[PDB]
């Protein structure tokens, strides 16, 4: 795991600076196509790319898992709609899989955690039937974190063998939005009324309920910010620390990861907690409605580029952007140049 | 033109009512999926849609015409650049092009007033060769607009005939940001200074200048703010006109326009100015980089899907927004049934 991350590759200056001078000579005025340049020059640094920006296959991770948190109240979905829904995932009907297949991306669905048995069709990665319950005692132990990383981290990387250039992260387990909020106000330390939402639609009334649960969770656990694995793994969930482990696969292999809401936010906070290597590989998408959202992007410093009030999660922002990545890379290559104004 | 005007349709109630339910009842929590759904619903009403939300062929239109305010030292680049992008624009290499085919979309050229020999393969709509200076006189007579608008707005009408459903406005001519912004301190009352940016590159020194010319060209032509032709006419350009007159036909047509950047809303708010009914079908794009484009759409009331700080125009915000259009119409056919939680 230290192993892991100490490989993670800077990027590639040489292949910017080029990349930077062809954009400068497309047939427009210098910097008119803004952000696109951006994402053009940034992905031609990450070394699993080749030098250039491109789009080879596109695929979306989803974490799933349950949490023992659930017990408190703190979301309106029934338990076993994480279980429901990770089938359907395996149907093609869920709001990722449409707007994957929209973006010719595969969706990929992980089990990591759901209280419930094996579903078929599902990536069997199971730490356990749901983590331990946050406000009394931790997520998970250290080692089972740590495994986790590795383990998810691994597949990740196993797949750009088999030509995946572009990875968008997502996750499924109700109530997770509560570990993710405790999440956010350990490393940004900004209060929990601050950071916890309503998740998939909690009443108004239930809010309070959520606030106390998170600060419940933080006092019991005293994770320690500083320390991205301890956080994870005290208030933390296995999905969360599974979209950590895509993020830190992806970087490994020198390749670009797509964000989605809110909890890919925390989850992408602890990633560069404990390696901040990883930062130069994230791609922001949208701009979740969640509560806690503008905190956490403030943090990571992004500014997403799609504002669509989107509050699913499942890595649907992800797929969303998917075709304004594929943009720049057109751009790059096909516009014509000024020298041939 | 009256008749015209009068024959635009209403949005479909009915339609949007059951889309409403439709989406409601999709494989999510309600209302997760945001400004997609209020999108799908948007799409519904309009009758050229057939009462669902559904993408047929897309189309761009690039309105070329030149300036005779550039002689006012307001732009960088050369007049001919007009000329030799719109030439461009035939063979793919431009920015609006690029991006278009991406998102497998036409691109239609259209001359509607380029001050040059005319250009092989661009649709011929020319008024005149280049419009008047705004800063010592009107750009054009009130009949010349009137006639450019329904022109363009038959074209565009035309189009549906062939399964056109959803169209791009983009534009092509050096100095236009001008007109543009004598619009739009026009429509919406406010001060030269505040809507007035760099354009393609203007240097900073340049400015001052920029402003008096607009100024002057108000000061000089009076022209009557509710009067959405008078201010064309006056202080627009053929190119600015042309836009408008997809937004009148697309929407008699009972179809979606996708805006563009700054031009384009100078243009919409003309349109809007001149036939309310023009409103439902419009769909925002892209959040420009140029300075008066948050003062613009907070009078046309539109909040962009993209942050890109982008600001090349050409259609090229548009073509990058009809993946997200499609996107809103997967969702709504292709996710599953709750029913079926
Ligand atoms: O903390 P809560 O309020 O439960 O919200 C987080 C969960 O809701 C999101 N979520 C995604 N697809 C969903 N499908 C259903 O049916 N419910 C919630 C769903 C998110 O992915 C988590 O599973
Ligand atoms: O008012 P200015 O500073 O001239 O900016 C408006 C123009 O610049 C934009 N524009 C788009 N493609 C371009 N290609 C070149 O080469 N220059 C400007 C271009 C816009 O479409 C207008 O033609
Ligand atoms: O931003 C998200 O991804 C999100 C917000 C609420 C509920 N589920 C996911
Ligand atoms: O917003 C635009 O479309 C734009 C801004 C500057 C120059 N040309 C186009």
């Amino acid at each position: 795991l230290h192993a892991l991350l100490r490989d993670i590759p800077a990027p590639d200056a040489e292949a910017m600076a080029r990349t930077q001078q062809h954009i400068d000579g497309l047939l427009k005025p210098p910097g008119s196509l803004g952000r696109l340049e951006t994402l053009a020059v940034q992905l031609a640094g990450m070394p699993g790319l080749n030098g250039t920006p491109q789009v080879g296959e596109k695929a979306v991770l989803v974490m799933c898992a349950d949490h023992g948190v659930w017990d408190e109240g703190v979301a309106v979905s029934p338990k076993i709609v994480t279980a429901i829904q990770a089938a359907n995932m395996t149907r093609g009907t869920t709001g990722v899989c449409v707007l994957a297949a929209q973006a010719g991306a595969k969706v990929h669905v992980i089990d990591v955690g759901i209280d419930a048995e094996p579903i078929p069709g599902v990536v069997n990665m199971r730490v356990a039937r749901g983590c331990g319950n946050i406000a009394v005692g931790p997520a998970m132990s250290r080692l089972q974190a740590e495994a986790l990383l590795l383990e998810v981290s691994r597949y990740t990387c196993d797949l750009a063998q088999r030509g995946v250039t572009l990875f968008g992260v997502g996750e499924l387990g109700m109530a997770n939005t509560t570990p993710a909020a405790a999440m956010v106000s350990v490393f940004t330390g900004s209060d929990a009324k601050e950071v916890v939402g309503i998740g998939a639609n909690l009443p108004p009334s239930r809010i309070d309920n959520k606030v106390d649960v998170v600060r419940r969770a933080i006092a019991i656990n005293q994770p320690n910010p500083r320390d991205g694995i301890d956080v994870l793994s005290k208030v933390g969930g296995f999905d969360l620390v599974g979209m950590t482990g895509v993020m830190l696969g992806a970087a490994r292999c020198g390749l670009p990861v797509l964000l989605d809401g809110f909890l890919s936010y925390s989850a992408a906070l602890a990633a560069c907690q404990i390696a901040p290597a990883v930062r130069p590989y994230l791609i922001p998408s949208h701009f979740s409605a969640e509560k806690g959202a503008r905190i956490a992007l403030a943090h990571l410093s992004m500014e997403p580029y799609l504002h669509m009030a989107m509050r699913l999660g499942e890595g649907s922002g992800a797929a969303l952007a998917m075709p304004i990545v594929e943009a720049a890379c057109a751009m790059f290559h096909n516009m014509g140049e000024l020298a041939a104004i």
